[PDB]
RNA sequence: UAUGUGAUGGAACCUCUCCGGAUAAUUCUAUCUCUUCUG
């Protein structure tokens, strides 16, 4: 559930970076999270589980 | 730099144990210094 570090094969040096997988399962669960709040209808937005 | 109908990792205290201690009167007398030229 962390970032990871890359490593090219030019210099063996790399940066940190977020999948969008991560991204993904949070907003995944936040909009689970609202819609049960909601109802199943948030502003017109209705949906199924 | 992922690959997608499924990620409680906020899901974990570098925590625990150990006398900066021990010993010492702020006291007091013998020289110092080497080359002199027949004596």
């Amino acid at each position: 559930a962390y970032a990871r570090w890359h490593r090219s094969l030019k210099n063996n040096k790399g940066r940190p970076y977020i999948t969008g997988t991560l991204v993904r399962s949070a907003i995944i669960r936040a909009a689970e999270e609202l819609l049960w709040l909601n109802d199943g209808n948030y502003k017109g937005a209705i949906c199924c589980p």
